């Protein structure tokens, strides 16, 4: 029998698991967010999930799992908007027997075992729950339905979040479950790999090989470092898991409804916490009152994602990430004091205070990223031009003028225009920034051999020793940095478009838009002016004029200022310190895991 | 009897004057454009008009006018949108017996003779035609109805255009009519005065006294200079008149429908001539094939307008004007060759070629206005700071940093934000620019007395000798420049908001918006980069770095470059040349008028 349920009231006022002779246990609930993904995309996740349940059922020596393991997993497919959905994937789900909200629950005895370039094969259990929405709402609404709703019907021990188009490994979800046997854990997630295509073909699209080294090394370094301390910045939306009893109560409330205490007028946080999504749950769980919850990252579980392969949609995607990380870090740091109001033991409290300071340190770096790249590029170019001379001086003003035209055009196109409409100019901007990176690397090697080299070798060797330690080093030659030429475009074209588009305006609603416009246009000017105060302490902005005039009072301006070398060696010292901290975190994670095992 | 007509088809497929036993002659048709003006505003124009017809009827020695003069004038009130209209003014018109289009025609035997602050008195002919639209369309649609429609019903000898809220003088419209007795004239207009308020009270709002010296001297100089040569740039929308037979045919067609020869794709002109409105009629009339039409400006007729008195709506209004002047001048110059394809006599052809070059020269100045003001301010400040030293150096970087913050904020607020939403910041920006102007004037006088002064005195004396010649010099002490402190804000805050908002986007329509966004974001970068090439030839932008590096190849950078003095004395020489040309034009206009009289 196939059943169906049409939800009509919000989750707060709102499953088959509970509707059973013996109350089933949601030992793990996997939430599949699908907006308008291609049939192959959404099919990929469900295909990866099946194999996981197969492994969970054919195990022998386990008190929790076994031949009856299939009962205690529920897969919820939360679809966002019927109108925009692709009927191809719906036909796929109907072949499985699975096809203001709709609810479809069925038990599919058939498994999808083959997925070619265009054909998916079905042959002859999985408890599927296909939740279909009526009208498009932000993903936060889907999470609202997941947590305010079906959680309290199911009473999950664990809740796992998946995106359609993501590949849970052959054995990922079971390894993810094995983390919560330790009672002090609150959340866990799995490493995300990029789909480099059959025979590593997509490794061609320079972007698909720039996001590959950006996902591989992020999973190698940041997740392990954060999980050592106890609070992981982002449980990634692709593949993450929270214990329900941990998140239950205050964290759900302040993640959904915003900061409760609010007047009619808007304040900063209570009116700007939408930017950081699924990054507030971590904070409100780890620093809970009278609780000692920890966040861990599970290495033995992996999921391989799809990546956008053309520059416009790349920028549109990363603008969400940059704003989320900024607002979440600023909030969670500005409320670091309640870490000490929790139930953590004193050692845990000290560890979490240290780590929160570490994250705010990282965000303070990512805010000065724009000026840091400009001064690295500009001092690196002027240095070769002021020692090599030759075609470097013309290439210095040429690249400066190219950098200026591209950057000014990036502000103007971000503020006034849209990315899809000017595609070839972005491709040219990325190529210009890539040849700028080639020029900076050329200057690096040339100046080094004719004489920074210690620090560059040290950071690359830390990368390599950590990458091999993680047992995934092939990426470091899979084009990686060779295709990381997109990095210049990571620092400038993505940040500019991110902060120039903080709030994603679409002109109670009008006053809301006006206030958001003012906050947007004010964070932009603070970004620009603070970065330029750093830049001007190069001594731009009439500061060199001022010093020259003072000297005249008792001359002419110099071209280079030690402040650039101090700011040049501080930047490298600082990035080497960050790499060293992350490598130490990964090494401790590995030693602990291997010793325990 | 009161009649009414509801137009349903566009003007192309479309009056009482023709519907008469003896065909009435539209010796002059006055078009009143009203959007949502206050009762007093629209009432002001109709009140000013009445007096005009009274004068026209009580004359004695005239072949055209006399006791029967009231018949040969038709007043058409073209209202743009019933929904947004104010019913107060409609009650006013109903008291007169006057109240996809509606048409009201009545003969009001009563006259409005008293208008107090809030009371308008009626006592006991005027042929009124109150044309009311169904749905809001751009003013160009109202002109479409005026010209494609009621013109060919009436067959006007003359068509005069008025705005609701504008005061035709005691005797203005008759003086305007007296211009077309000369057969070679094609268009004429009247001088526009600002309403400085009872006892010159509104002379307080610094803006109402900044637009006053901006209207008084514009009418004194530009209209007379242009009317000497034959082609007046803008017949001002407030009060202007065109002979119908002159405009009839090609000029109407290319003013309404755009450039006919067009493919599916967009080109520059055929897809960007909307910016210049009512500025294309002049071109297509003066340079008509096999015709020798002239444009003249009538001094003996005046109209006093209302002005916005707060900074937001000021900026919103002037952004239309700046874009219109730019696009019209660029088009009319890039088609200067057909001046020689006309029916003008060789002297007229040479005169019009010279004047078209003069207008394109003026627009070439108004395009480099932004860099000209920055270099005037910056060199003027650095000059005092490099000779006076003292508190000027700190005030140099302080004003530079204030100029930079205000200008960057102006770009960011123009591109991303709206003016109404950030009002106090614009008021502060205008005050900062005003104290910057006070500082520049202080530097001017201080450096002059301790030692530009010849040129400044010469231009002010040309202003004064011309202003008195025009018989309206009191304005030059009515605060004028004292309240022209808003000028800094004229050059920067208005131009920045004008070019940063070329096309007034509101995201066939989508491709249109994308193309307009690209053209907008491309004219912005050309504006910025061309101005900055001028700025960088100050030697900003690594150009001083380049020269220093070349010198090193065989040192350090200098603070000041003669290129600034050359660019400083060229700017003053050039503005003095423009003032001299305009004064000569006004003097010739006056001598000719007085000799003829
Ligand atoms: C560029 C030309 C492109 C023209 C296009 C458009 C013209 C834009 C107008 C401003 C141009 C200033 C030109 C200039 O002086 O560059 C100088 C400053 O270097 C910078 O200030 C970096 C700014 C990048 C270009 C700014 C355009 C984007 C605007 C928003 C950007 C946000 C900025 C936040 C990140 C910095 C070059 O540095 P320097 O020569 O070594 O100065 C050393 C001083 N010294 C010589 C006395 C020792
Ligand atoms: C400003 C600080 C505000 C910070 C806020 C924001 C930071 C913005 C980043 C760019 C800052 C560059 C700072 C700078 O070097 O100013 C210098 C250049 O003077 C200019 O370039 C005028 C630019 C006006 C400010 C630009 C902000 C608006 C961006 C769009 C503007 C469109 C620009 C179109 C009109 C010019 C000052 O001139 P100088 O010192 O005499 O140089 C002489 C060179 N010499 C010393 C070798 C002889
Ligand atoms: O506005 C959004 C963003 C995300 N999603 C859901 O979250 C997934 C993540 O989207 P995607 O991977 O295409 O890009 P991302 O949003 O991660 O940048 C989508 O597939 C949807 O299931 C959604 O429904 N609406
Ligand atoms: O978008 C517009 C602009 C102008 N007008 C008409 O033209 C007059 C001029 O408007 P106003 O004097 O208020 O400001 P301006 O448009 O001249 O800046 C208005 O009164 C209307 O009659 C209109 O109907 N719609
Ligand atoms: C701070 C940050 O980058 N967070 C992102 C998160 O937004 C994203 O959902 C996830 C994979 O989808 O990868 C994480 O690294
Ligand atoms: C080039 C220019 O400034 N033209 C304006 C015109 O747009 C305006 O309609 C008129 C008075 O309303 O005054 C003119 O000076
Ligand atoms: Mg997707
Ligand atoms: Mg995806
Ligand atoms: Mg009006
Ligand atoms: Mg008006």
């Amino acid at each position: 029998f196939m059943r169906y349920q049409a939800v009509t009231c919000e989750p707060n006022q709102l499953v088959r698991q509970l509707k059973y002779l013996t109350p089933r246990e949601t030992e793990l609930m996997l939430v599949v967010t699908m907006y308008n993904e291609d049939h192959i995309l959404l099919g990929r996740t469900l295909k990866g999930i099946m194999d996981n349940v197969k492994y969970m059922v054919k195990k022998k020596n386990s008190s929790t799992w076994g031949p009856d393991a299939w009962k205690k997993i529920v897969v919820c497919i939360i679809s966002d908007g019927r109108s925009k959905i692709n009927e191809r994937s719906l036909a796929l789900l109907s072949s499985l027997g699975c096809y203001a909200m709709h609810v479809y629950e069925h038990t599919t005895m058939i498994n999808i075992t083959n997925i070619s370039e265009s054909e998916v094969s079905l042959e002859c259990p999985i408890q599927l729950l296909f939740c279909l929405k009526e009208q498009n709402q932000k993903k936060i609404n889907s999470h609202r339905w997941a947590f305010e709703g079906f959680a309290e019907l199911l009473r999950p021990n664990i809740v796992t979040l998946l995106d359609a188009g993501t590949m849970p490994g052959k054995d990922s979800i079971y390894q993810l479950w094995r983390e919560f046997r330790n009672p002090n854990v609150g959340g866990a997630c799995g490493e995300i790999r990029t789909d480099l295509g059959k025979r590593f073909v997509k490794l061609l699209n320079p972007l698909v090989a720039s996001q590959n080294f950006e996902y591989k090394m992020s999973n190698i370094l940041d997740k392990t470092t954060e999980s050592n301390f106890g609070f992981i910045t982002v449980l990634p939306g692709a593949f993450s898991a929270y214990r329900f009893e941990a998140v239950r109560g205050q964290p759900l409330q302040k993640y959904f409804y915003g900061e409760i205490m609010e007047n009619e007028g808007f304040h900063f946080f209570s009116s700007n916490m939408y930017l950081a999504e699924d990054r507030i749950l971590c904070f409100e769980v780890v620093t809970k009152k009278n609780c000692n919850w920890i966040l861990k990252y599970c290495r033995s579980s992996y999921a391989s994602t799809d990546v956008p392969e053309r520059v416009p949609e790349f920028i549109l995607q990363r603008r969400r990430w940059l704003n989320g990380s900024f607002f979440a870090s600023v909030y969670s740091f500005c409320h670091f004091y309640r870490v000490w109001s929790s139930g953590h033991n004193i050692g845990r409290k000290l560890l979490l205070t240290v780590e929160f300071f570490y994250l705010f340190f990282n965000t303070l770096i990512s805010w000065f990223s724009l000026s840091s790249f400009f001064l690295v590029f500009r001092i690196l170019t002027v240095s070769i031009a002021l020692a090599y001379h030759s075609a470097f001086n013309v290439l210095s003003v040429i690249f400066l003028w190219l950098y200026g035209i591209c950057t000014l055009s990036t502000f103007i196109l971000s503020l006034g225009n849209k990315p899809k409409s000017t595609e070839k100019f972005y491709v040219l901007t990325c190529v210009i920034f890539a040849v700028m990176m080639i020029y900076m690397i050329f200057c690096s090697i040339f100046m080094s051999v004719k004489s920074i080299v210690i620090s560059l070798g040290s950071t690359y060797c830390l990368y390599l020793i950590s990458s091999i330690i993680y047992l995934q080093p092939w990426h470091m030659l899979t084009s990686f940095i060779q295709y990381i030429l997109l990095s210049p475009s990571y620092i400038n074209v993505l940040n500019i478009y991110a902060f120039c588009n903080v709030h994603d305006l679409s002109w109670y609603d009008e006053k809301k838009t006006g206030y958001y416009a003012n906050v947007r246009s004010l964070v932009i000017i603070f970004w620009v002016i603070t970065n330029f105060i750093i830049v001007a302490v190069l001594e731009t902005g009439g500061i060199a004029d001022y010093i020259a005039m003072k000297s005249i009072s008792t001359a002419e301006i110099p071209l280079m200022t030690s402040k650039a070398s101090i700011y040049f060696n501080v930047i490298l010292w600082l990035v080497a310190l960050s790499a060293l901290i992350r490598f130490i975190g990964c090494s401790i994670y590995m030693i602990v895991r291997f010793f325990k095992k």
